[PDB]
C-alpha cells in the first residue's frame, strides 16, 4: 500500500475513461472509499497535441467532472466526497463513497440478467437520468460497465469524465462522444444538423436495456466502419432466446428509435407498462 494523507491506498478496483480507481482506507473515520488517481500531465495529452477543433485548454474537462460532481447528491449517482489537488503537484484525486459490488456487467457477458432483476435495475437508472437531465447535466457514457452495485442491490451511475452541463432546456451538439456501441445514429453521420444531448443518453439507456437482458449490444462489428453503419441502418432485432416479454420489446424499441425526434423520453419511460409493472 502507499499512504496520501488520511488515506492508506491500495488495490486497483476499476478503471474507466480517465485515471485509475483505488481502494483507499479512511483511517480518520475507518472507512473504506474509491479514490480515482490522475495526472493532469496525462490528462492534457490525452486530448491530443495543440495544432472538430481540439478546445484550447483540455484539462478544463476534469476540473469541470469535478464541478458537476460537486452538484449531485442522488442515491443512484456516485457521490465524491473530496479532492485532493496541490498546484504544484500533477496528480489529482478524487475520493468517492464505495460501492461495493462494483459495476453490474462489462459487455460482453454470456450472463444476462433476468428480466425483473433487469427492471429493478433500470428503475435506479431512469431515477438518476431524470435527476442528472434535472440538474442540466447529461452523462454521455451511460453503459452497464459505468454502473456501480451496491451492497444494498441498487446502482449508482459512475464515471462522469466526459460528462458536460448544459444551460436552458437540452446541450446542443455537433459532435459528441461516447462508447461507440453506445452512440446514437444521429451522432455518427456528417450532416448539418446539430443534435439533442439528453436523447443521447436515452439512446445508450436503450442500448443498457437491451444489454441488461442480451448480454450484448444489440448493434455489433468488429469493424468500425461497419458498427457505425449498423447503428444508423440496420433495424433492430431481438434473438429468438432468451424470450422476452412483449412490453420489454416495445419500450426497447421506443428508446432505440433511430429518429431523436420521436425518440421515447424519459418522463415517458417512467410511465412506461413494462416500467410500472413487477
Ligand atoms: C469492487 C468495487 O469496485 C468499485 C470500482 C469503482 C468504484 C468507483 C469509481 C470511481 C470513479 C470512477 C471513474 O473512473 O470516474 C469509476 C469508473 C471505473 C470503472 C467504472 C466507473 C468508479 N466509485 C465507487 N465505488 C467503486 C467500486
Amino acid at each position: 500500500s502507499m499512504q496520501l494523507n488520511q488515506y492508506t491506498l491500495k488495490d486497483e478496483i476499476g478503471k474507466g475513461s480517465y485515471g485509475v480507481v483505488k481502494l483507499a482506507y479512511n483511517e480518520n473515520d475507518n472507512t473504506y472509499y474509491a479514490m480515482k488517481v490522475l495526472s493532469k500531465k496525462k490528462l492534457i495529452r490525452q486530448a491530443g497535441f495543440p495544432r472538430c477543433i481540439q478546445p484550447r485548454g483540455p484539462i478544463e474537462q476534469v476540473y469541470q467532472e469535478i464541478a458537476i460532481l460537486k452538484k449531485l447528491d442522488h442515491p443512484n449517482v456516485v457521490k465524491l466526497v473530496e479532492v485532493l489537488d496541490d498546484p504544484n503537484e500533477d496528480h489529482l484525486y478524487m475520493v468517492f463513497e464505495l460501492v461495493n459490488q462494483g459495476p453490474v456487467m462489462e459487455v460482453p457477458t454470456l450472463k444476462p440478467l433476468s428480466e425483473d432483476q433487469a427492471r429493478f435495475y433500470f428503475q435506479d437508472l431512469i431515477k438518476g437520468i431524470e435527476y442528472l437531465h434535472y440538474q442540466k447535466i447529461i452523462h454521455r457514457d451511460i453503459k452497464p460497465s459505468n454502473l456501480l452495485v451496491g451492497e444494498d442491490g441498487h446502482i449508482k451511475i459512475a464515471d462522469f469524465g466526459v460528462s458536460n452541463e448544459f444551460k436552458g432546456s437540452d446541450a446542443l451538439l455537433s459532435n459528441t462522444v461516447g462508447t461507440p456501441a453506445f452512440m446514437a445514429p444521429e451522432s455518427l453521420s456528417e450532416t448539418r444538423k446539430i443534435f439533442s444531448g439528453k436523447a443521447l443518453d436515452v439512446w445508450a439507456m436503450g442500448v443498457t436495456l437491451y444489454c441488461f437482458v442480451f448480454g450484448q449490444c444489440p448493434f455489433m462489428d468488429e469493424r468500425i466502419m461497419c458498427l457505425h453503419s449498423k447503428i444508423k441502418s440496420q433495424a433492430l432485432e431481438f434473438p429468438d432466446q432468451p424470450d422476452i416479454a412483449e412490453d420489454l420489446k416495445d419500450l426497447i424499441t421506443r428508446m432505440l428509435d433511430k429518429n431523436p425526434e420521436s425518440r421515447i423520453v424519459v418522463p415517458e419511460i417512467k410511465l412506461h407498462p413494462w416500467v410500472t409493472r413487477h
